[PDB]
């Protein structure tokens, strides 16, 4: 009956729209029963059956978004609480984020309380396909159901997703990170909930000379690429400078999945910087007032008589893409050319902030004139125009663009 199952689902659809009679005590009973039956047609495993009868459920909704919206959204909340099959629960979750901004604010507050028991179970599910669509609904649901919750309901929901940063799947790590940050745009207080996510994560990396379970090191740095775009009681000016020393230790912590995680976080905090953090780095003393492969004295980000952005260009160069003795390329065998690509785009976004870093010497205390004849400056960054692939000769194409943009605007 595999061809007999196809004809059954499609004839139920057309005889609802062609009724032209809604809000009737006969019409109310008919729409509840055969609405759950549209998804068993998708639950049955055949691509001739799964593709055909899922486009037919969308014919019902859109012809009824005017007439029967409160009857549509009551049958649909029932299936998530049923917590069904990972194919059945998935394609119902597309339907419920697009009708979230169609509810009325009269009936909205009953719909908020019932979802938080239902939105934690689908966070505990290890199916890698079920976890994906929730990172495309927690953007859409909690922006229209955002304002209707108090400070009690939203503190429970964010302790669950951080326990979904403790899993080892790359598909499940990036769906729990975009869920914590879409709530705080819409929670109740947009600025109060930005300062609260920064306290929870830095105790997961409280003092850095520990064993930090290097899968869990990657969970904390992906929630911070989504929230620095939103940082522009408040998040304090001493709360944001604890974020910044945490990464320079983690551009050195060896891996190829943990070195690439803290280098997308640094390219974005210079492009859209938080304005409290942005004045503490251009300043001359810098971090010294807030406290009161490399083989030389760089001078750490606590020292005075130099800005910290003078410090931060000496550090990302002699570890990744430069050797302190001579103008010479580093081999692609040592550092990957996916890892050398994100290190040329971080030296360029700081020159737009502090342009005096690019003219500095690489080592502060010079390095061993017996071994090496001459000491070099950071201008061998601009010898990576001849290096091989795109996005290195193209990301030293963009390193000369914002070095000229920001000397003219620095000295007038």
């Amino acid at each position: 009956t595999k061809k007999d199952r196809v004809n059954h689902c499609l004839t139920i659809c057309e005889n609802i729209v062609a009724q032209s009679v809604r809000n009737s005590p006969e019409f109310q009973k008919l729409l509840g029963i055969a609405m759950e039956l549209f998804l068993l047609c998708s639950d049955d495993a055949e691509s001739d059956v799964r593709m055909v009868a899922d486009e037919c459920l969308n014919k019902v909704i859109k012809a009824l978004m005017d007439s029967n919206l409160p009857r549509l959204q009551l049958e649909l909340y029932k299936e998530i609480k049923k917590n069904g099959a990972p194919r059945s629960l998935r394609a119902a979750l597309w339907r419920f984020a697009e009708l979230a901004h169609l509810v009325r604010p009269q009936k909205c507050r009953p719909y908020l309380v019932n979802l938080l028991p239902c939105l934690t179970r689908t966070s505990k599910r290890p199916e890698e396909s079920v976890q994906e669509t929730l990172a495309a609904a927690v953007p859409k649901i909690m922006a229209s159901f955002g304002n209707f919750a108090n400070d009690n309901e939203i503190k429970v929901l964010l302790k669950a997703f951080i326990a979904n940063l403790k899993s080892s799947s790359p598909t499940i790590r990036r769906t729990a990170a975009g869920s914590a940050v879409s709530i705080c745009q819409h929670s109740r207080r947009t600025q109060y909930f930005y300062s609260w996510l920064l306290n929870v994560l830095l105790g997961l990396l409280v003092p850095v000379e520990d064993e930090h379970s290097t899968l869990l090191i990657l969970g904390v740095l992906l929630t911070l690429r989504y929230l620095v775009p939103l940082l522009q009681v408040s998040p304090s000016a001493e709360q944001l400078v604890q974020v910044y020393e945490l990464t320079l230790h983690h551009t050195q912590h060896q891996d190829h999945n943990v070195v690439t995680g803290a280098l997308e976080l640094l390219q974005q905090l210079f492009r859209t910087p938080p304005p409290e953090l942005l004045q503490t780095l251009t300043a001359v003393g810098g971090i010294g007032q807030l406290t009161a492969r490399i083989k030389g004295d760089i001078g750490q980000s606590t020292d005075d008589d130099s800005a910290p952005l003078v410090h931060c260009v000496r550090l990302l160069s002699a570890s990744f893409l430069l050797t302190g003795g001579k103008n010479v390329l580093v081999p692609d065998r040592d550092v990957r050319v996916s890892v050398k690509a994100l290190a040329l785009s971080c030296v360029g976004a700081a020159v737009a902030l502090h342009p005096e870093s690019f003219f500095s010497k690489l080592y502060k205390v010079p390095l061993d004139t017996t071994e090496y004849p001459e000491e070099q400056y950071v201008s061998d960054i601009l010898n990576y125009i001849d290096h091989g692939d795109p996005q290195v000769r193209g990301a030293t194409a963009i390193l000369c663009g914002t070095l000229i943009c920001s000397i003219l605007s620095r000295s007038r």
